[PDB]
């Protein structure tokens, strides 16, 4: 969805910590697999978008969601969650656990 | 942007560490309210979307751009980027000096 569509009510900002470039790729092919698949038709979902830090050092997935309980129940309660949390955290390479951010959009500056 | 669009070609996620939520309020209502008119028309720049974090201690800007050269001249080599910042770390309630993180936008599941 576009930054600032109204239905956003719900961020989570995810960064996994890795040990370079090549975890960052096995990383994002993982978590964007096709085996994810159940995770767009998840009511309330709006968006998953992984990003490779600059040095190497991390994988930031910026996700969109329409409210607190779609991300907490809806994905959350779902067995597959707890499928896709073990795998990218048994992953090689990782340098620790996620470490998660949540936030409401409150205003954004965009172009004309 | 899309979140997901291919023309979006560098991020910058930035945290600001703030002392609760008044604050958080007062800082999105100083980034939006006027301050940075000018960023809107440069060249390379998509959006800068404002968050509150849901524990009230920040506020996270996840900005959009085409390019890394066109942040680095359109915005890091503008004066008045230096000038966005004296007015956001004049706030009262600004625990720290902000963090940035940059990245590149990799992979992406959007909904079914
Ligand atoms: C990276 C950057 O550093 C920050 C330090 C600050 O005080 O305001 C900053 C700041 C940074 C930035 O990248 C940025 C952007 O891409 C788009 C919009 C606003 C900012 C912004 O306000």
């Amino acid at each position: 969805a576009e930054v600032n569509d109204p239905r956003v009510g719900f961020v989570a900002v995810v960064t996994f910590p890795v040990d370079g470039p090549a975890t960052q790729h096995k990383l994002v092919e993982l978590a964007t697999g096709g085996v994810q698949e159940w995770i767009r038709e998840v009511p309330g979902f709006l968006s998953a978008t992984y990003h490779a830090s600059t040095d190497g050092t991390a994988v930031v997935n910026y996700a969109q969601w329409e409210s607190e309980q779609a991300y907490r129940v809806n994905f959350g309660a779902d067995p597959r969650s707890a499928e896709l949390r073990e795998a990218l955290s048994s992953l090689p390479g990782l340098m620790g656990p996620p470490k998660a951010v949540f936030m409401t959009p409150r205003g954004a500056i965009l172009p004309s």
